[PDB]
């Protein structure tokens, strides 16, 4: 059985993979379950063995390791210097080359 | 292959330059301001990024083959684990069942290979 516990981040742009271990001393006590995204300011709901945080005192810290990513939103096709006549066929692919990655303007 | 009902949507599939690359849910295609689809699925494989595309087959007649792919979006924090630390002076209490840790507590640091 597991007890929940919540934790809100500092950055509310955090994405993480569902069900990512969470350790202490070295050992796995439980796993992140969802996660919730209210306004501008993002808060982890966490679940642990529900008589395992007998050894984790109330004023314990948190570390996340991780990395800086880019977060997409959207996909837009781009109409060329000169058009080909020729549509796109099904299944066909776009390499990485021929891909832009931007960052979207904010006021 | 057979054909299929109604609302037969195609594919088509687009490499990230760059491994690391999340995409938010509800996300839509478009094409001179018409949204014309959605994306299915993302997967990752060797040190690549794969993403599978679902273009209704109507509005691929209209697409160029020669044309190029623009991803907006904006740089977040791609967390891999949460870890847990003794304080210097540790509180006896243990944790409450439904405890609550705000952003002052939390530490993001990155990682290391």
């Amino acid at each position: 059985s597991t007890d929940t516990v919540t934790v809100s981040s500092p950055r509310a742009g955090l994405v993480m993979e569902k069900g990512a271990k969470v350790k202490y001393r070295g050992i796995q006590v439980g796993k992140v379950t969802d996660i919730s995204y209210s306004g501008n300011q993002a808060r982890l709901k966490l679940a642990i063995d529900s008589g395992e945080m007998g050894f984790i005192p109330s004023n314990a810290t948190v570390r996340i390791a991780g990395n800086t990513i880019f977060g997409a939103k959207s996909v837009e096709f781009i109409p060329p210097k000169t058009p080909s006549p020729k549509p796109l066929s099904p299944n066909a692919h776009v390499a990485a080359s021929q891909v832009q990655l931007e960052l979207e303007h904010h006021h």
